[PDB]
Parts: C-alpha cells; sequence; structure tokens
C-alpha cells in the first residue's frame, strides 16, 4: 500500500555528474566516457559559432569530484557543447540518449557546483515546460529514466521562464518547446492537464481501496473529449485507451467506464473528499509508472 | 523557482543493498563494513509471527543457514548477534563502497529519503516524514522489508529508519538501525493499529514561508496570535501543539521573510477556517505538513521573491 511521487535510484547518474567552468559562468556536466555535456550557454544576439572561435580548450575548467580533467577538444551539437577530455569515465554506465514526448514522466538529479544535491520526479507537460525545482547554478543538471540496466538521459536543464517553470533540450541539443537559448521575451505557452495520466492515477487509487468515484456510467470516447476539451484537457486518443488496457483488466473497470469518472469529477469537483491523499487530480504518474510502483520493478 | 518533494541522492545508499535469505523468507539488508543489518523476523515463519519467541528461533540458527546475497555474489556469514528487533550478521568481506555514515534517531515530524528495495534490487525513491503517530506514509509492497531511510547532509549518509511492516490501515512501521521500533509498535502479527494522526504543525508553517520566498502572500492577514490562542485554535483542527522551540527553530525564516511567527499562525488559522478558496498554494490544494524548517532552507533560494 501507498502511493508516492517516485524517481528512479540516481547512482548511476551521480557518478556521471561534473562542474564545468568557462571565464564567469559556472554550471554542470555530465561526463559519459571521454566527452562532457553541457549547454552552450557556458560559453556566454549570442552567434554561438562564433564566441565559440575564440576559445581554446585550456579555457573550460572540468572538474570532477576533486579531480581536474583537462580538455583536449571542443565541439557544439545544437544547444549543447561536447567537451572531449583526457579521462574517460569509470562510472560510465550503460546509456542511450533518448528524446521524450509531452506526457512523459522522468528523474531529474538537481545538481550545484558538479554536486548531486537532490532527485525529484516530474513530467513534460503539454506545453513543453517542467514544473522543477531548480535555482542559479542548476544548469546542466539532467533528467533520466531507468529501464532495467541502461539510462535513458532524456533532459538537460538550460534555463528558468518567468512563471517559474523551467526549458531544456534533450541530450542532443535540441530543445523541448518553441524556445531559445538566450536572455530575450519568452512565455510558456497556456498549459493542459495529461489525461491519459490522470486516468492512470484514478485506476492506481483504486488499487489502494479509493472507489467512492466510481460510477454505474460509461462514456465515448466522442463524448468525453467533448467535455475534457472544456476543461483544457488534453485529447483522449485511442493509443491513450489500448494503453490504459491492463489497469482497466486488472481492477475490472473498462477505460470509458473510468472516463464517465472522470467526467464527473471534472463537473463536480471532490466534494470535500481527496484521492489518493490529493484535493487535485494528479497528471504526473504514466500508465506505466503506476504499473511498475504497483508491482515492484527493480534496478 | 519551484517547489518540490525531494529525495536525497540515492547512490551513496544503492551501494549498500543486500539480499537476506533465511528458509523460505527473503528481504532487504544493509551491507556497511563487514556486518549486514536487517529485520530480525527474517527468521521468522508466518505461524511464528503470532507469538515469535526470537531468542529460541535465533539459538536453532547456524551462520550457513543465512543466505546473503549482493549484487551477483554470495556474501559468506561469520557470526550472527541480535541487537533489539534488528539481525546484525557478520560477513567475509567488507563492503567496499561503504560511505561515511551515521546511525540517527530522528523525531516525529523529521522527514528522511526511502530507498525502497525487493530481493536486494533497489527500484525508487522518494520523501516522506515520520508521522506524530511514529508510522510513515510509505509506498510499500510485500518484498520491502529492510528497505531503508536516510538524510545525507554534507558527505555523511545518516541513517534513520529500517522497515518492518505495514499496518491495517496502509501505513508503515519500523525501527531506527539500532533495532528500536518508532511508537508502541511490536514486530509481531498483534491487533496494533496506529493512533490517530495529526497535522505536523511547524512543517505547515515552514511550507508557507516558502510560499511566501516563492512570491505568493494572498494567505496573509493584519492579525497575530498568541501561541496559546494559535494551540487552543490548531488543536480543534488536529494539528500538533506548536512549542516554543517550534518558534525558536522558525526564527530564521521569519527574518528571512520579515513575517513574525506569531502572524505566520495568524494566517494557519485563517486557512484552516476558510479553507482555499479554489486557490492553491505551491501548486497544492491542501495544506503540505512533510517539508521541515531545514529542508525549506535548503531547497528555497535565501532571497524572496
Ligand atoms: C533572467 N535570468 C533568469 C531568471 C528568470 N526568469 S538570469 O538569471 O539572468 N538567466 C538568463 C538566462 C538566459 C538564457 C538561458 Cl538559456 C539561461 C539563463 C540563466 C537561467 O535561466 N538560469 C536558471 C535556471 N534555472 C533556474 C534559475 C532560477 C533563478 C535564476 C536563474 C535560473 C540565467
Ligand atoms: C498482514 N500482513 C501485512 C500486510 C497488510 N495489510 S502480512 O503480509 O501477513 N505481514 C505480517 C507481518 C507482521 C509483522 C511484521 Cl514485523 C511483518 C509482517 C509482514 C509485512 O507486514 N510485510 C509488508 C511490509 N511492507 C509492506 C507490505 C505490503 C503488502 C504486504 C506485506 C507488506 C508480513
Ligand atoms: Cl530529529
Amino acid at each position: 500500500s501507498g502511493f508516492r511521487k517516485m524517481a528512479f535510484p540516481s547512482g548511476k547518474v551521480e557518478g556521471c555528474m561534473v562542474q564545468v567552468t568557462c571565464g564567469t559562468t559556472t554550471l554542470n556536466g555530465l561526463w559519459l566516457d571521454d566527452v562532457v555535456y553541457c549547454p552552450r550557454h557556458v560559453i556566454c544576439n549570442p552567434n554561438y559559432e562564433d564566441l565559440l572561435i575564440r576559445k581554446s580548450n585550456h579555457n573550460f575548467l572540468v572538474q570532477a569530484g576533486n579531480v581536474q580533467l583537462r580538455v583536449i577538444g571542443h565541439s557544439m551539437q545544437n544547444c549543447v557543447l561536447k567537451l572531449k577530455v583526457d579521462t574517460a569515465n569509470p562510472k560510465t554506465p550503460k546509456y542511450k540518449f533518448v528524446r521524450i514526448q509531452p506526457g512523459q514522466t522522468f528523474s531529474v538529479l538537481a545538481c550545484y557546483n558538479g554536486s548531486p544535491s537532490g532527485v525529484y520526479q516530474c513530467a513534460m507537460r503539454p506545453n513543453f515546460t517542467i514544473k522543477g525545482s531548480f535555482l542559479n547554478g542548476s544548469c546542466g543538471s539532467v533528467g533520466f529514466n531507468i529501464d532495467y540496466d541502461c539510462v535513458s538521459f532524456c533532459y538537460m536543464h538550460h534555463m528558468e521562464l518567468p512563471t517559474g517553470v523551467h526549458a531544456g533540450t534533450d541530450l542532443e541539443g535540441n530543445f523541448y518547446g518553441p524556445f531559445v537559448d538566450r536572455q530575450t521575451a519568452q512565455a510558456a505557452g497556456t498549459d493542459t492537464t495529461i489525461t491519459v495520466n490522470v486516468l492512470a492515477w484514478l485506476y492506481a487509487a483504486v488499487i489502494n481501496g479509493d472507489r467512492w468515484f466510481l460510477n454505474r456510467f460509461t462514456t465515448t470516447l466522442n463524448d468525453f473529449n467533448l467535455v475534457a476539451m472544456k476543461y483544457n484537457y488534453e485529447p483522449l486518443t485511442q493509443d491513450h485507451v489500448d494503453i490504459l488496457g491492463p489497469l482497466s483488466a486488472q481492477t475490472g473497470i473498462a477505460v470509458l467506464d473510468m472516463c464517465a469518472s472522470l467526467k464527473e469529477l471534472l463537473q463536480n469537483g471532490m466534494n470535500g473528499r481527496t484521492i489518493l491523499g490529493s484535493a487535485l487530480l494528479e497528471d504526473e504518474f504514466t500508465p506505466f509508472d503506476v504499473v511498475r510502483q504497483c508491482s515492484g520493478v527493480t534496478f
């Protein structure tokens, strides 16, 4: 019993965190094999190729724990700087670079000065921002998932937006969202609720004994989406329905049966009640996170 | 900016997790130097749990009865002793990944990270608090026994909890790393229930100061209160009594934001009376009590918005 916002064990990622200093800017780097990846804004109308050509290898100071790593080359890939170092990381885990879709969740190892300070779970919002917890010096912190023994790196932190939400790139330097790495007027678009994730969390509640919101009714996918669109909920697709299949079979509650429950919660609210200790409908647990937490998958 | 329930990086603890098997039972152990710590109930049958005589069950065991597995390697048990509700298995190999550590007993209201494990393998990390009724609201399945709670302030791991059992309401009970249970609980399948829980008042206040730091003051009012009048109101909402110690501990947050603890106490009184009225505080529609005054100072900025 119990349902918590749970992160992946961070140990395989902690062994990769390094400190990168270039002039007045100090941020975090990800050391994998003989390359250190970090936001290209550590070199900082920024013509990044023109600013980079001026720099030499010895301008970039890289620190791994108490040891100074020696930079032997440098190249840029989109909004990420790849610093070739003299020493390969002995703690390099089995890894992949993956780009995630909005609604997908991941673990963030927040770092300052190359030292990990905390780990938390979060989701890529439909508006491509993340609601993280970061202070100045957190740039270069990474987001990841673990599938068996392989670490899938999916996010690298770059900046904070005026509303407090965060923006960054995949590990190939491509931003999530219509954002750019510079000091300019940019804002997060209007956000929406991740519908498939709220449904998964309603199934997690049923598994833990919270059945007060169940009703005798069902709905069509079209009628559910007509209602969902009016409450700023993401459209629910046939793919989402198929993905919720296992949870539907386990609890005995059809996805459109549970959709009628969500429809009633949207028009009437909770009425003094809570679901899994929450007075709000929670959308930062995917259908897979619910299955993994209510089965005990290890790493 | 931002306010998340944040756990400590679990790596220093992951390199300590081992699998302990005794007969038909299998749970987790904490391998520190040449000793593996685990719940003593690994030696029990399901039957034994009604009235187990651990001393009598332990005398019947030898070192080779306890199978210890660290990753793909079998560790050899060379001794065993019991300390309260924890079994200490002396092993032949010292853990090379042993971090700098201390065993600390925490008080209710204190927070800590839990590395949930199954079969000696870590599966997740989460943050939680020792409730006033000495239980924890964890996320644990069968096989999670022996999972540990810790804090990593600076470079030292402070082990404060080892998981032992799930109570009938879904809440969890366990011991410090010396085998002393938190609460009036026993490692016995007896009729035992968690006492009525209360809200950790000093933690809700800390979280209200964290919201002011992040630029939110909608909940404040022009009123103040005496500590006694605040507690007369707080008790009526199942809130823990706020002591002068709690007021002293909130001092730094009070000075940083410019709001007196008893004035913050007056906003809390108003929030209990009126509810939130469609509004949220740090993304929450409930008053949050699982962030201590120390966690707020750690996560939040030193500059108020
Ligand atoms: C105006 N600033 C951001 C504050 C806002 N709104 S800044 O400090 O001058 N900033 C400018 C800037 C411009 C482009 C890029 Cl790609 C990055 C950056 C930096 C940035 O965003 N850093 C941060 C990340 N994450 C969290 C933070 C929290 C606080 C303060 C900086 C945080 C610095
Ligand atoms: C009646 N049981 C509790 C489950 C409930 N409600 S049990 O499964 O027979 N249980 C009895 C018992 C009695 C004393 C002690 Cl110290 C330990 C134990 C064990 C225990 O508590 N294990 C678990 C821990 N943590 C989480 C769990 C989740 C699910 C299932 C076992 C979980 C076994
Ligand atoms: Cl304490």
